[PDB]
RNA sequence: GUACGGCCGCAAGGUUAAAACUCAAAUGAAUUGACGGGGGCCCGCACAAGCGGUGGAGCAUGUGGUUUAAUUCGAUGCAAC
RNA sequence: CGUCGUAGUCCGGAUUGGAGUCUGCAACUCGACUCCAUGAAGUCGGAAUCGCUAGUAAUCGUGGAUCAGAAUGCCACGGUG
RNA sequence: GGGUGAUUAGCUCAGCUGGGAGAGCACCUCCCUACAAGGAGGGGGUCGGCGGUUCGAUCCCGUCAUCACCCACCA
RNA sequence: CGCGGGGUGGAGCAGCCUGGUAGCUCGUCGGGCUCAUAACCCGAAGGUCGUCGGUUCAAAUCCGGCCCCCGCAACCA
RNA sequence: CCAUAGGUUAAUGAGGCGAACCGGGGGAACUGAAACAUCUAAGUACCCCGAGGAAAAGAAAUCAACCGAGAUUCCCCCAG
RNA sequence: UUUUGUAUAAUGGGUCAGCGACUUAUAUUCUGUAGCAAGGUUAACCGAAUAGGGGAGCCGAAGGGAAACCGAGUCUUAACU
RNA sequence: AGGACCGAACCGACUAAUGUUGAAAAAUUAGCGGAUGACUUGUGGCUGGGGGUGAAAGGCCAAUCAAACCGGGAGAUAGCUGGUUCUCCCCGAAAGCUAUUUAGGUAGCGCCUCGUGAAUUCAUCUCCGGGGGUAGAGCACUGUUUCGGCAAGGGGGUCAUCCCGACUUACCAACCCGAUGCAAACUGCGAAUACCGGAGAAUGUUAUCACGGGAGACACACGGCGGGUGCUAACGUCCGUC
RNA sequence: GUUUAUUAAAAACACAGCACUGUGCAAACACGAAAGUGGACGUAUACGGUGUGACGCCUGCCCGGUGCCGGAAGGUUAAUUGAUGGGGUUAGCGCAAGCGAAGCUCUUGAUCGAAGCCCCGGUAAACGGCGGCCGUAACUAUAACGGUCCUAAGGUAGCGA
RNA sequence: UGAACUCGCUGUGAAGAUGCAGUGUACCCGCGGCAAGACGGAAAGACCCCGUGAACCUUUACUAUAGCUUGACACUGAACAUUGAGCCUUGAUGUGUAGGAUAGGUGGGAGGCUUUGAAGUGUGGACGCCAGUCUGCAUGGAGCCGACCUUGAAAUACCACCCUUUAAUGUUUGAUGUUCUAACGUUGACCCGUAAUCCGGGUUGCGGACAGUGUCUGGUGGGUAGUUUGACUGGGGCGGUCUCCUCCUAAAGAGUAACGGAGGAGCACGAAGGUUGGCUAAUCCUGGUCGGACAUCAGGAGGUUAGUGCAAUGGCAUAAGCCAGCUUGACUGCGAGCGUGACGGCGCGAGCAGGUGCGAAAGCAGGUCAUAGUGAUCCGGUGGUUCUGAAUGGAAGGGCCAUCGCUCAACGGAUAAAAGGUACUCCGGGGAUAACAGGCUGAUACCGCCCAAGAGUUCAUAUCGACGGCGGUGUUUGGCACCUCGAUGUCGGCUCAUCACAUCCUGGGGCUGAAGUAGGUCCCAAGGGUAUGGCUGUUCGCCAUUUAAAGUGGUACGCGAGCUG
RNA sequence: GCCUGGCGGCCGUAGCGCGGUGGUCCCACCUGACCCCAUGCCGAACUCAGAAGUGAAACGCCGUAGCGCCGAUGGUAGUGUGGGGUCUCCCCAUGCGAGAGUAGGGAACUGCCAGGC
């Protein structure tokens, strides 16, 4: 048994992602996270695994 | 036909064949019942099948088990309660 | 003729809550009746096995015997069939 | 000598937070029906002996003895 | 010394390992076929699935001790 | 039959020997990898064949890099 | 001689004699010493084989960065910090 | 006739004895035994190294053999073994840390040492300040505990159910009054000594530091002291420590 | 009869006979890096492989595992076949992005097939295997007995401190 | 064969003296004869233990191979038939609905086409809108078709392109069998070389597209061969431990040993993070409906004796505990410096820019209450890359930047690939390490004394003793690991010594539950004494008969340079 | 001197028991609640506006040497270094020295600012 790491995609319109461990057996519903990005040098939301 | 020896067989076997112990018996025939998953003709409501029930609830009225001081003694398959 | 409408309740009535009817020496405990509320079980019954046939089954009325007092029991009468 | 168990009815024995007398067969009697069957009540218990504790030692636990069965010495 | 398991109606053995959940045969207590018993058939009565805490929607089941056991191995110099 | 295998006669070539070197053939294990198989060690060791005064190589369907080389072998280097 | 440690009942020695052991081979560097010095040095070979030539090649004086690329600077870097 | 009874020649190993630096590379003396056979033997051949030969012991294979003998790779390899040199001097270790197919070696730290450059290296005494909980002391809190008394509730037993329900607490355990033992794992207290640095006196060592070169050791043993362990035993055991 | 030279001599080994297995003969089988020979100038009353041990009386069950045979229909399935598509290059095309003809070079995987193995049946005189627990008579004790966990199945005949 | 004026004790000593301490004994050397002693001699011990030594014994360890088995393709052929499989080739197709009319799709379109072909229209076969077409007939046999009429996006001669389903001809390729020689073969026969069993040449039969063999290859194969094959432990095996975290033993710094004393980890929370605002327990008692025995919360009594992701340690209400909002700082790239381990690795942190969030602002925010939650190096796969790929330009490839993973967990990891056994071995080292013996100790062992619950019909102590205590002994069973593994013969059997005294017998006698004879018990004493028969490897044991006894112990539990084995 | 409030310092001499004591001043109760503000509901809390009531609770001071707390001198426990022995203890030399109690101390002291007499 493992919680597994999933990739949330940046609102920068690219394939760039942030990985987090998110167990489908405790919280399967979608998540969106605000983080800093050093390429746009400002904060963006990372959302959804597909 | 159990035991012992002798004879005979490749062998399974073939032959001779007791004693002790124990019981008023073993056994042939004919006779009449009764019994059968036996026979033939047959009847019963017995089987069957068209229905009603008792078996489940609560209450009553008898019989066992349980129990005390007595909780009475028998009847108790068809033939009781 | 109106009215309710398969419901563990609407139908069903047990152990209740209260006051009354009665015989007798006397019904607290073992008896019956009545009136006004309350209320449990009860949705045709386990295996199995029991009884029948026209005025018979089922169904609804009445009397009487036993008896100080009390039986849906016992013995007779009749309607619907 | 020592080791580990047993000691409760003739023979076999049950009973592990310490409140234990009970069963089978053995021995009699009654009802059964004349007996066996079936049913019931009785006769017989050092629950081994002796210390410490205690409300009290089948159990906390020391020791004596008999039965059980087993050792030491060459490895 | 332990290791892995077991903890079940009276006896012997299932289920478990998937919480929505105590079972079968021999027995014990009666019904049915019987004259009568057994088989067979239909019914009943029964287990705190060790013990105290914990975790939980919940604990015979998981988690920690304690406690009683089964089996395997209890000899190497 | 002719023929030819076979038979005979004459001639040439080889044969055996000689120190070391040398082309080709057969071909390890140890050793190192502080351990072992690939890799290293080694085409060594030893054995075999064969041959010359030397054996072996060569002047390109080779080697470079747009510059060009213009046979091979031997030496110092390229280069740890 | 072995050992922390042996007069040691711990191994060893009959005795005299001839014998018997840390090197040179190569690369690089540290030290010494010296020549030259931002330079130093030659190898094979040539040659008058202990002269003189031969500087091919090597060691050195510039660094930063995987590297492209930059250079008294440079990589990190939007950068100055 | 004979895988027949005894038995010369012929063969031959079983018992016994002698021998055992011998006569001896296996014999000698006496006996029992093999002797038409699955036998024995004269003479010459044939079977070879993981191959032979074996009615089969890994016995025999020229004395050798869980793999013969000689010559080569080979002076293979040995964290081991021991052999490792004539004469005066300067400084002066270790058997500890950390890692390793690690507990026989080796590698970073501790300990030894030579050169080079720049230089005093240190402690004891007194007092002041600072981080400090061992020794001792203790019962407050934890856990444990004795003695005396009261004792909720739980676990056990009993009799009443009318007397205000009552007796009992050997067991498990809360409250409480009065006392006492234990503690590495506790604290209503805590030294001696040690260690760090000032303020101050006294004494004498060429020192300390960096760089550039070499090491040696990381299996020692013992008496005392500080503590566990062992039977408050061992020339026993495991450490600290002088 | 055989058994090792000088401490290990018999019960071990061989033998008369017993069984199973391979062999139709240019046998099967073996040695020979082979040329060849042995098998054997033997031919099923004859040879190769392995165990048994004269003679007399004699031979229970198990094919799950590991071997072997009968069946090859089915499954599993390889090298190989290599339908489809992609990567590299390139004449060429478009403003660029981005596209791209042919030939080459790499690559992919639609999918087939032998033997084995599995599957079905047999094979133990093939290598082998032949188990436990619980309860139970009319004293003690035992169980002819009944169950129960399991295995491929868990001992007919004979011997036994 | 070290040198030797090499006598005995009790001590000491790497603990057995000859050589050291004390003490005791002795004239010296030949001749013959014997051996207790000189840790004996020949052999670096075989055996026991340790171990990044060797060799066998084995096995689906790793790997290979002889032997065997499997298929295409080749030396190596003519062809024939019958057909499994794939593939090419071709025809029928094709409608509804309303109307002549089955327009398949679709691109062209008036002179062009069918003779192996159309009609009939059905008997009968498939399909079916029952019409029609095909298989093949009854059967004929060069045509035909368009206008007018009218459907529809679209036309009905003539001619391309595209197809479902399906069979036969063809074709590639496996089977089944067919004849027949020529690759191949004869362990057939004959003639000749040749008074030759081989070989060569010829002859004449019979086999054979078989065999034999090769390239490549699926599979097998301990028969043969090379190699790998964990550790700690005041002994081994089972068990435990092996990397990470904490406390105590542990010493008024740290380190610091013991299967000394005891517990945890190899992750989880997008929330339980951030920040601003508000608040804070336990426990008992009292008291009250819908509530079956108990669901309510208010008050007092009182406590930092509640809560926190978990070990133990310590923190925490200024809360890190419980909530309310806003929120995502669970921030990026970096960094003076400090602490720390030998390094790997890591914690703390001033300072800079950029972008967020809470708040009035100060101030805080580059994660959770802290201490455990992994796998390097090597590398396969993949996306990017205005780094590079050495003839030039691309590019397999190498680098850089993203993305992931080996319980390799023997954890700090010996290699795309490695397991067991040796009493059949065997090598280097050793009492560093056990066994038979020497030392140390005396719990164990046997005994006495202090003392006394009791037994001894009274009575504790004649004789005997549960309990507690303190010794006598060297001495056993064990503990222990010093001197011993270049080699101390072990058990029993025979044959034969020396010293003790803890006395079995022999001499002495005491106490007594001793009148006497005895029994029970005590101690002065080691001068003399202390069997034999049967069974067994034999002590140990048992049995029968003898005896003043049928004593105990030390001497490696005495006598292998003694006998037996 | 005295009284109080804030920041506090020091933190038991600052404690406990029991008693006394203040409303000019400050301090708390108190007296009300639109608005800004607040409530999973509420002027309860938070918050505002103030003087009719009071010196109670709350806040602050103080007497009291009974106990806590601090604790001399003497002795004790322990101990650094040294000598011995009768040996995990004792004896000696030479230094250090708690813990508890006693006598004594002690019912504090104070920096900055501000109000009051």
């Amino acid at each position: 048994g493992i919680r597994e790491k999933i990739k949330l995609v940046s609102s920068a319109g690219t394939g760039h992602f942030y990985t987090t461990t998110k167990n489908k057996r405790t919280k399967p519903e979608k998540l969106e996270l605000k983080k800093f990005d050093p390429v746009v040098r400002q904060h963006v939301i990372y959302k959804e695994a597909k």
